């Protein structure tokens, strides 16, 4: 063994190792319980950054947990390289999109094996081949025949910046994901898939997920946003039919989500293009006046019809209204109004002067009809009144019973309603998956017969910055019907990223697998990811996705599971400095912290930031998540080649707990670097004084006190760090318990031939709770040690017999009849066993209150007090 600590000789010889073996390479092995741990593959929009060390450490720490506790472990990497982040990347580096994704994703694989990642490489995967996208374009095909996706015009959400349509999910403060330009509305034809036909089952599934941070399932539900109303329908009076357009002569309907306070409904409104409105102004010129000035924040306008329609629950007649807030195309275009407990009804009807039913009690409030307060809303403690039998019932109770008299009458049945909108796939963009479409005008938007699958995506463009550049291709986009046989048109927009995201998981259970999506004695054993980590940016964007796509597909047969990812860790960000210059174009052009000199106030202030190569200023933007996007990342290779991996991945698990945000710092990767060279110096050490021995191991009786103690040590950090590792997932902890190990190991006497024998299990067992993180050093340290191989050792077990306390049960007697017995430390002094024998509730009790006269102690054996 060498003294020195030289990672650059062993980092390479220990992944070596592991790569001849071919431990990392894993099959479908009935003989092992399995075990899929996956991180969130990587965007190839620029290098990888310490941000992504600690997402990726995380990930292998507990891959290589599980693999030294004997299960067949898969850990797959592969690249999420189909759409925006890759292309924008090409753009601004001014690379052809192809180009740029397959040397970014060499250089992103050789930072990821420089780190010694336990990694299945060939389950590798890149999302832009037509290996892989070919079968997200055969399930695009099978779901549009099916409705489940389907093309229509609409208002869509439009990114000026990066010239394309975006999908609900991808607009972030009215941003879009990527530009951070403000987004514009317009009317564009897109591709959607229904994911409100599941909208009720992801929403409820989200109740199985016990081990996903309950914020992840909340803004989840969130934008799911069910909502449980009612349609109501009021019958148009007698004296109110003039104009019979069908129903719309026999009953008006409405939704709303109060229906416990329907017997507080005081009048009706309706929009200026509903019938009603059409009807009350075949004769009122005034009528259409308000029709054609209508035709959230907008004050409220309004006016009365005459025409009536009736409470189906008490018979009240209500007078109809037109209204400015009431959109033709929101359900069915009309609603009611209670307005003693409706914020937006009371503000109406005080001024246009309609009455206020108070219909809801909320304990000892007192209601005031002209002063609104937010008790009237209350959703939670209200209890009806004036609501005939539905009084006194609560919320959830009245909601049942109006559903029971209004379905008895026949006028109204409960329906549910959702904030989610379907997802908007397609984008006017040349890097992305093509659409399996063909528009013939004859037979309409055919799709591509699975037999012609893939739609070749050409890698040889580079995109113009002016529109969809597959649209200036007649080349792809001319060709034949596959119905006709005529003359036809390709789709030319292509797949949003987020396609590909959405079942990568899958693809992994066999990644060559040319008959399907993914093959089925693979799922059957893969079954879900066993654990997940990602940030928790992808709360809705993407982890939403996922889990309707794993739906689609067990729905197509395809897999068996309901949900993809069982556990989901949402790692704390990596943050550090942030810079930026404002471009010509009104885009930022980010700048790295490496390339900025700054200049500081007496005080310590950075008050000036100048870039080095021109000596021209940069904006001082503040500490900010570690992004490739943002050019502020740290390269791991850069560390690697200074200090180790080892010491890169010792650093990202010590600084902070796995979800607590971690500011860079230069004194944390030193402080990682002296532990390292510890742990290499007390293992050296250790040898030189002797060489090896067989690790203690055993029955203890006879080892010193002082050696005991150590081995309670040993076995109670294998106990908590087998704890951190397995049930709280807390990293760093685990390393501080075996510090703290080595702590009192140097303050042992271990020279002896029965120390030597501990200090080989004490130093046995460290490196093997440490190789999760750091393996590459404790590859080396154990093969110094120990002659078999560390993987083979398996998990350190916890001896149970060193955790008992040493101790000793003393008698004490008063007057020399045994009047008592006490357990105190085999170490304890004589006083210690008199201070206890006087603490005895028997002695105390024996002695009565004389003072003892004197008491004699038999050298752990017995204490006389003589009283
Ligand atoms: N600063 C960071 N700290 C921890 N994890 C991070 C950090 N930055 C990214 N990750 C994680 O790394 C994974 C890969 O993300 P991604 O490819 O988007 O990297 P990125 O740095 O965010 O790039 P981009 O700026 O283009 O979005 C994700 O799971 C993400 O949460
Ligand atoms: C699973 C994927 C959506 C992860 C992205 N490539 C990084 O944010
Ligand atoms: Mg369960
Ligand atoms: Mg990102
Ligand atoms: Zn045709």
């Amino acid at each position: 063994m060498q003294e020195h600590y030289q990672p650059a000789a062993i980092e390479p010889a220990a992944q070596k190792k592991w790569d001849d073996a071919r431990i990392s390479n894993v099959s479908e092995d009935a003989s092992k319980p399995k075990y899929y741990c996956l991180s969130m593959f990587p965007y190839p929009s620029g290098k990888l950054h310490m941000g992504h060390v600690r997402n990726y450490t995380i990930g292998d720490v507990l891959s290589r947990f599980k693999l030294l506790n004997g299960f067949n472990v898969m850990q797959p990497m592969g690249w999420d390289a189909f759409g925006m982040p890759a292309e924008n990347a090409a753009m601004k580096n001014n690379v052809a999109p192809a180009a740029w994704t397959y040397d970014n994703i060499e250089y992103m694989k050789t930072q990821l094996k420089s780190l010694g990642f336990a990694v299945d490489w060939e389950r590798e995967v890149a999302t832009c081949k037509p290996e892989y996208y070919r079968w997200e374009q055969w399930l695009f095909t099978k779901l549009f025949e099916k409705g489940i996706v389907y093309r229509k015009n609409g208002t869509v959400n439009w990114d000026p910046v990066d010239q394309t349509v975006l999908a609900n999910e991808q607009v972030i403060d009215g941003r879009g994901w990527r530009s951070g330009a403000l987004i514009e509305k317009r009317e564009i034809p897109m591709y959607y898939f229904k994911i409100t036909d599941y909208a009720e089952e992801l929403l409820n599934d989200l109740d199985k997920l016990e081990h996903w941070p309950e914020q992840v399932k909340t803004m989840q539900r969130n934008w799911i946003g069910k909502s449980r109303g009612m349609t109501v329908r009021f019958a148009v009076s007698d004296d109110s039919k003039q104009g019979l357009e069908g129903d719309y002569a026999k009953f008006l309907q409405v939704y709303t989500t109060r229906p416990d306070t329907l017997m507080g409904a005081t009048y009706v409104a309706v929009a200026a293009e509903h019938p009603l409105a059409t009807a009350a102004a075949a004769d009122k010129p005034e009528l259409q006046a308000f029709i054609a000035e209508c035709k959230a924040t907008m004050e409220k306008k309004g006016v009365p019809t005459g025409r009536y329609v009736v409470n189906p629950l008490n018979g009240d007649k209500l007078e109809v209204w037109i209204a400015n807030y009431v959109l033709w195309g929101y359900g069915d275009g009309a609603v009611m109004a209670v307005p003693a407990h409706d914020e937006r009804d009371f503000e109406f009807a005080a001024k246009y002067n309609l009455p206020k039913k108070q219909v809801i009690a909320v304990g000892d409030n007192a209601f005031d009809a002209n002063r609104w307060q937010e008790w009237y809303g209350d959703k939670e403690n209200g209890v009806l009144v004036n609501s005939g039998d539905l009084d006194g019932l609560d919320f959830q109770t009245a909601f049942d019973a109006v559903a029971a008299k209004l379905q008895s009458q026949g006028a109204g049945e409960p329906k549910t309603q959702y904030r989610l909108r379907d997802w908007g796939i397609s984008r006017q963009r040349y890097w992305g998956c093509p659409i399996p479409i063909v528009h013939c005008e004859k037979c309409g938007n055919v799709p591509v017969p699975a037999d012609q699958l893939p739609v070749v995506l050409p890698e040889n463009v580079v995109p113009d910055g002016m529109g969809s550049p597959l649209a200036k291709m007649p080349e792809f986009y001319e060709t034949s019907c596959p119905c006709c046989g005529g003359a036809a048109k390709r789709e030319t927009d292509t797949m949003d990223t987020f396609i590909e995201s959405s079942w990568y998981f899958f693809r992994y259970m066999s990644p060559k697998f040319s008959d399907g999506m993914v093959s089925a004695e693979s799922a059957k054993y893969w079954g879900a990811v066993d654990q997940y980590i990602g940030g928790i940016e992808h709360a809705i964007l993407h982890l939403l996705y996922a889990r309707f796509f794993t739906k689609l597909m067990r729905d197509e047969g395809l897999v068996n599971v309901d949900e993809p990812f069982e556990r989901l860790l949402t790692q704390g960000m990596v943050v550090c400095e942030t810079y930026y210059r404002e471009n010509d174009k009104g885009g930022k052009d980010w700048i790295n912290p490496a390339d900025v000199e700054l200049t500081f106030d007496d005080k310590g202030r950075p008050v000036s930031a100048v870039l080095k190569a021109d000596g021209l200023p940069v904006v001082i933007s503040g500490t900010e998540k570690m992004s490739k996007s943002k050019n502020n990342g740290v390269d791991p290779q850069e560390l690697i080649n200074a200090y180790g991996a080892d010491t890169a991945r010792l650093f990202m698990m010590f600084a902070a707990p796995p979800e607590q945000s971690l500011e860079w710092s230069d004194s944390g990767v030193e402080g990682a670097h002296r532990f390292l060279r510890r742990l290499w110096r007390t293992v050296y050490e250790y040898l030189k004084q002797g060489g090896a021995v067989k690790a203690f191991a055993g029955n203890q009786d006879g080892l010193s006190k002082e050696l005991k103690d150590l081995r309670h040590k040993l076995h109670s950090t294998t106990a908590k760090v087998s704890d951190d590792y397995g049930r709280r997932q807390q990293f760093n902890t685990a390393i501080a318990a075996v510090m703290e190990l080595l702590n009192q190991y140097d303050k042992t006497d271990t020279g002896s031939e029965q120390g030597r024998a501990v200090a080989q299990e004490v130093l046995e067992a460290a490196v093997r709770l440490l190789w999760p993180i750091v393996p590459h050093i404790c590859e080396t340290l154990w093969s110094e040690l120990n002659g078999a191989k560390l993987w083979e050792a398996g998990w350190p077990t916890v001896d149970e017999a060193a955790l008992v306390k040493s101790e000793i049960e003393v008698m004490v007697q008063v007057n020399g009849k045994l009047r008592g017995k006490i357990t105190v430390a085999a170490d304890a002094s004589k006083a210690d066993l008199e201070a206890a024998a006087l603490a005895n509730e028997g002695a105390v009790k024996f002695m009565e209150g004389k003072p003892a006269k004197k008491i004699i102690v038999v050298p752990g054996r017995l204490v006389n007090i003589v009283v």
